[PDB]
């Protein structure tokens, strides 16, 4: 037998930071959940009980926390590239590290009209995730995404057309509730080192917002054809409004809401255009998926 | 052996209701999910397999969307009294009704600083709840309640002056993050049926934006002493606004952020006035509750 | 405004003790999470800021690990009673100690049919639990538990002869599916205090392998009426087997699982008789309760 | 822009299904939740709201249980490349199916000694699953695993000799505790389709057992050096046993349990050899992951 792959390192590893404005007094913080996995020579860890080669599962935790105490920890594209690079200039041996982030919502409370210098409160479990890959001798790639966002719209989706066989019982429909929890991805060109992400810092935070507009004003506006046809939309803005993407990738569960029939009840009508109460149902789910790129 | 006690019916029934303006074409969403156990003369179902007293659990859930269909889900406290009601009124042998309802945020979207029509977000997993006891002769007893409200402050906590002995390791601080998932209830004032309830229907809606209102600028503005302090000007206020709440309850987690020593690397400094990266805990956590009357 | 109740202290403490026979080298592991809620003489740190009162949360959660280090961890209504007992015995204002455990399954690990000295295994989320209340001139109150115990009987449950109406649709039945997650309480005689706890450690473990064998043993082997009528013939068996228990409580879960009419796909047969393949349903869910007690 | 890549279908379609052996009234009961996932041409689909290219996700839900219906559903290996092959042999379109099973335990219940008939407990959430991947004009590549076996052993493992430099702190160790869940997958040869894949039908739940009887007595008896050296020496047995795996690939986390000082308490000695009492951490936690194949 051989190692063909191994990697090993953090899960799980919270980390808080505070920004404290001496002149204003405003505070701003920023929570996170990391994971730090490296590659690179480490085989015999495994085959010979060598652990010479092992940087200590702690001593990266460690590094996580000393990483945030002396740079920046937003945008988290940069972060992470800070963080992965600092590995493989550090350690001989080490050639890739992966690093994962993901970023939980501290927004700022407005009380009486006016924002709050040192108060926050966690408006909605969306996140911003990062995954930075830093392989020493091809630089750094980069997958931004927002996930978590949950939608719902009450009318303007259709569902007709598709194919009816004998394992078809689904009835075409002109005004159904489309339901989803957005999961996005963009995939950035590859950089060729921290540099190079440091020169591209403001199109992070901006592209990130630009996403989150799009899918929200195309899902609230689309006449929906299709899940399908609705999240291609998404994917065609976002790749014409930053030409430094690559790819985007949107995965959407299709969450159902089923009619129900109350006709049994007294000739209760509560079905096509009378429906007016309706059973969420918790599974099965449709989960549709796509990946656009450039021509 | 005797029956002391029993309770039955259906947990976990989701709901949605739309309301559709047809002057306006604006859409209103409300999804709920419901319990509702019954009581009364059942005890021979459970001694003699006599189920001719048993109303089936899944009547109880055709009941509860039929209920839906004919009646305004909101406010909530109104839906679950006329629910309940309905159960003691229609079985002879019924006596008490205990319901149970979870309302989920669907906040209509902004798009272009526009009100869209019909599209939604779930903006956090705060729920606005009910507890409504229906008892035969007893009238109805409402607990209404905000839970999952997720809030952190960076400054202006404190918490020193507490008893030291030889079980004591924590060190006093006069400037802390305090983060706690806020569980509030305020307890009506009990009503002598429908009629009454009915009566009061623009104070629940008004009585929850208080309590949340209350809740957010008393844990901003508050320099904290302790929870206990800071929970207790919380629900004094809540009663002073509303004559007909008779207690207000908070249940409060203290979910604790620990300062991370570095000085162990190159003397870096991030304790006391130097702390800038702290390491969120997800477990223990101070649990402090309090229970506040009139006089 | 007047605190009408107040309790706080620390929740979701985990703890791992082992014990080590030096004789035979074999190794027992324990793993519980704890909580301790304390109540008395505390009202002036709500309403004064006075945490003179305060015996820290920290401080409750020191205790905890010095408390398991100096006495058994097993049974835990033994060490329960130890606990709530040294908070109202060490500190004069505290009047109420409130101690939750819920034990973690580590079951030794069977290796070419011999029980291994020091391995493990996770054989399901099963929990033993107790409540311990322990108040000042009022003794000790024990709640035993066990909780997350899922079964499944593919037949030999009956459910017809309820009451129908005009809410009515659920048919009648004499083969279905019953499956649930067992929940099941129960509650001790008051103990005047740790002597008379002491003297009775040996029945604490018999008394909750009996609570599981009657449970899993009744439902196997009940032709059951209903859920109702199997959970009282559970409650009776326990009753008569332990004096020292006064109240035995169930609360049961019926977790549905669906016929799925097949007919409509070349008249494939998969109701009543030539029933094979069944949906289940995540929610709603039946939800049926009870207390029994002695004549 | 342009369509890279797209798949779509249900998830989480929960499926039981009973086995009446008419001889001897014993009953088997099978429940699994199923995802499909289907490629093809469907790309006209996403971007010109060509409907007519869908097989509906409902459809497939029907699918999947009509599948259930007239085929075994046991070893998931085999259910997973019927209802795989289904579909491309089906829809013409169609180019690849992508199947993933999850198995849900329910054990038979033993009363009294004897193995009961048509009862079950569920005996830990460890799942038995399969990833089946059918494309047209390639064959079936399975991928079978078992995830959420959580093991811990108390002593027998080190862990010292690793890299230490000014980012770690952690304390080389001759006795800790190793406590992890399992997640271990084989990876098959490829197979040429339905007929091979029945051919082999005997070792699927042969290698299952294999896999899960050679990681638990690995974790038991190995005096571990480390995660790495100990879950390598996993890999290569299962390699040998079985020929028709080509890979194996594990992924552990190293769940912490950290000793407690409590010296500051009366000198109370509960570190190193008197180490008795632990605190279970919940995060962060090491991920040591790795795949070994065939020299
Ligand atoms: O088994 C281990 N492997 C590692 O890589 C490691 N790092 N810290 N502790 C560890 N334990
Ligand atoms: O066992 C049952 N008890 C009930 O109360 C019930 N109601 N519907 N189905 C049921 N099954
Ligand atoms: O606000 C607080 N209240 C308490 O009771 C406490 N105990 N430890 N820390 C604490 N913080
Ligand atoms: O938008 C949809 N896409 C689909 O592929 C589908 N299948 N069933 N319903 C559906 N809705
Ligand atoms: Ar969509
Ligand atoms: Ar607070
Ligand atoms: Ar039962
Ligand atoms: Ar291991
Ligand atoms: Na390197
Ligand atoms: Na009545
Ligand atoms: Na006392
Ligand atoms: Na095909």
């Amino acid at each position: 037998s051989a190692v063909k792959a191994a990697r090993y390192g953090k899960d799980n590893v919270r980390v808080y930071k505070v920004h404290k404005d001496e002149k204003t007094g405003v505070q701003t913080v920023y929570e996170m959940t990391v994971c730090v996995l490296l590659e690179g020579e480490i085989e015999t860890s495994y085959t010979k009980a060598d652990n010479s080669v092992i940087v200590a599962t702690d001593s990266i935790k460690n590094t996580i926390y000393i990483t945030a105490k002396q740079n920046p920890v937003t945008p988290p594209e940069l972060f992470g590239s800070i963080l992965g690079t600092h590995f493989i200039e550090k350690y001989n041996h080490i050639h890739a590290a992966h690093v994962n982030i993901v970023c939980h919502r501290w927004t700022r409370m407005d009380i009486d009209g006016k924002p709050h210098p040192h108060s926050f409160i966690r408006d909605s479990e969306e996140k911003r995730n990062v995954q930075v890959d830093v392989v020493e001798g091809k630089g750094i790639d980069i997958k931004s995404s927002l996930s978590g966002l949950t939608v719902l719209k009450s009318t303007n989706s259709q569902f007709w057309g598709f194919l009816r066989d004998e394992y078809t019982t689904l009835k075409e429909t002109w005004d159904r509730i489309l339901s989803t929890d957005v999961d996005a991805t963009w995939q950035w060109k590859n950089f060729s080192g921290l540099q190079e992400v440091r020169s591209h810092v403001p199109k992070f935070d901006a592209t990130w917002a630009t996403a989150r507009e799009v899918t929200l004003k195309t899902f609230a506006e689309d006449n929906s054809a299709s899940v399908q046809a609705t999240m291609y939309k998404m994917a065609e803005q976002i790749l014409a409004r930053q030409q430094l993407i690559e790819t985007v990738e949107y995965s959407l569960p299709n969450k159902h809401y089923f009619e129900i029939d109350l006709s049994w009840h007294k000739g209760l009508q509560n079905t096509g255009k009378n429906a007016e109460v309706f059973a969420p149902q918790s599974d099965p789910n449709g989960l549709i998926k796509c990946t656009v790129g450039r021509s």
